[PDB]
């Protein structure tokens, strides 16, 4: 509307993670998707706003009021990965507190990050000129609410109410913070992974090739078709 789930998934998958710059953008997109943060708040995050251990980001929103927004598992993974393996290459020795610095160690603006988002939207087969931040945020929201594994209860009560983007993300943050307060080209690669590791799980295929949940799922499905795996409720091991 006009964005499909499939366009959302391609967009998140488009970044090329051997490039520090795109690995940054990958983390940025995953945070945006999970948290519903505004682009202006995203590009303004500091290192001190993140807690990977707690799984939350601190955002100064309305009234300049600090609140904690749960990041989710994918954003945590890609943040970790970015911090270890991408961000140092963006500084080249320079020392700054900006979480997502530009190519040349400066804070990005909403508009320069938006230029990045347009680049990935093209690869994803999206009209990058028609696309706007509010349409993007709302497609992220809708997709999150419909596929977040921990959000099925929220999906059931509110998925059909056609809430605003902000309302979806507020309900998502509430539910996720409640829980925290309680204590295909990859097919041949995938076949060799599953026949080797012997466990066939959507989660493992997902984290093994760092792809989205639904792509991992459609890869365990192309396998049940071709005769390779046991059914949720078979092929010999290589070597």
């Amino acid at each position: 509307k006009d964005l499909s789930e499939a366009q959302v998934e391609r967009l998140l998958q488009a970044p090329l993670i051997d490039q520090p710059l795109e690995l940054r953008d990958k983390a940025m997109l995953e945070v945006l998707y999970a948290t519903g943060l505004r682009v202006s708040e995203l590009v303004g995050l500091t290192m001190s706003d993140i807690s990977l251990r707690q799984g939350v980001v601190r955002v100064i929103g309305k009234g300049n009021k600090e609140r904690l927004v749960p990041l989710g598992e994918e954003a945590v993974y890609w943040l970790e990965t970015y911090l270890e393996h991408g961000r140092p290459w963006l500084l080249n020795g320079v020392s700054i507190d900006v979480l997502f610095p530009s190519q040349r160690a400066q804070q990005m603006t909403r508009q320069t990050f938006w230029h990045r988002i347009k680049h990935y939207a093209v690869l994803a087969g999206i009209d990058s000129e028609k696309l706007s931040p509010h349409v993007l945020r709302h497609a992220f929201a809708t997709h999150l609410l419909n596929h977040g594994a921990d959000l099925r209860v929220v999906q059931m009560l509110l998925g059909h109410s056609d809430l605003s983007t902000t309302q979806i993300y507020t309900h998502v943050a509430t539910e996720r913070l409640r829980q925290l307060h309680q204590q295909d080209p990859l097919f041949d690669q995938a076949v060799q992974f599953v026949t080797e590791k012997r466990k066939a799980s959507i989660s493992g295929v997902q984290r093994q090739f760092r792809i989205g949940y639904n792509r991992a799922a459609r890869i365990i499905e192309q396998m049940e078709a071709q005769g390779i795996v046991s059914e949720q409720g078979l092929a010999p091991p290589p070597f």
